[PDB]
């Protein structure tokens, strides 16, 4: 009793499409730059391609197929789209490459130049796109500055969704069975029991704000993860950002509460955010304040 899908998963030749450089690597695979050229047409267009270690297990082989369908199903301005996919013995997988990297690296760099009108907006931004997914019964489990890349300093776009999981027509949660995870992004209750749900989510929103409020700071710096949980379950949490008023803050303060059911929704986090990027100035302090080829958007 729902909608046909209709989303269109585009293959793409081997050769259609080179690598330039690589961006990264895990158990995974790797991530390449590169740009593609669709088949007959004279433009070259500057995409990711996800490629795995090897086409030989049943396990990454479904996942990735899985990610693929996600990514190729997502249809929201601030959420990533795939571009296609390509069969090859090891399946690789070709989305969209932001001009500008992720926006943790772009914080890292125009820190001495980035506004409030602006951080409020990637905010905003970034929980309209997340709760699309929540829409769609997904959780992507891997929120992160790292993984939001940046179309233009007033627009940006999630992606990144090898971790990403739906949910059941009644399943409320979901629960994972080992692998590698961004400990210092993920709630306590993902850590004590491994389950994933929206709400889970909202606490890596949370840490993603706190990198943005701080221009990329670290998180638990130094402090090692084989701990997090029990700092954690101590009420510690990460500091107050020097340039973040008591009521952006509290937000944050408010993502990271042990009771999931207390943390705010994403559906709220664009009202809350929408409202202060109206006035940023009113919270946030930032001295200075008011000082061949296409894009990859052609269908």
């Amino acid at each position: 009793g729902e909608a046909p899908n209709q989303a269109l998963l585009r293959i793409l030749k081997e050769t259609e499409f080179k690598k330039i450089k690589v961006l990264g690597s895990g158990a995974f695979g790797t991530v390449y730059k590169g740009l593609w050229i669709p088949e007959g047409e004279k433009v070259k267009i500057p995409v990711a391609i996800k490629e795995l270690r090897e086409a030989t297990s049943p396990k990454a082989n479904k996942e990735i197929l899985d990610e693929a369908y996600v990514m190729a199903s997502v249809d929201n301005p601030h959420v990533c789209r795939l571009l296609g996919i390509c069969l090859t013995s090891t399946v690789q997988l070709i989305m969209q490459l932001m001009p500008f990297g992720c926006l943790l690296d772009y914080v890292r760099e125009h820190k001495d130049n980035i506004g409030s009108q602006y951080l409020l907006n990637w905010c905003v931004q970034i929980a309209k796109g997340m709760n699309y997914l929540e829409d769609r019964r997904l959780v992507h489990r891997d929120l992160a500055a790292r993984n939001v890349l940046v179309k233009t300093p007033q627009h940006v776009k999630i992606t990144d969704f090898g971790l990403a999981k739906l949910l059941g027509a009644e399943e409320k949660e979901y629960h994972a069975e080992g692998g590698k995870v961004p400990i210092k992004w993920m709630a306590l209750e993902s850590i004590l029991h491994r389950i994933y749900t929206h709400q889970s989510d909202v606490w890596s929103y949370g840490v993603t704000v706190w990198e943005l409020m701080t221009f990329g700071s670290k998180p638990y710096d130094g402090i090692p993860a084989s701990e997090i949980s029990s700092i954690l379950e101590k009420g510690e949490r990460l500091p107050q950002p020097p340039i973040c008023t008591i009521d952006v803050y509290m937000i944050m303060v408010k993502c990271w509460m042990i009771d999931a059911d207390s943390r705010p929704k994403f559906r709220e986090l664009i009202i809350e955010f929408s409202k202060m990027a109206r006035d940023p100035q009113r919270y946030l302090v930032i001295q200075g304040d008011e000082r061949d080829v296409v894009d990859a958007d052609e269908y």
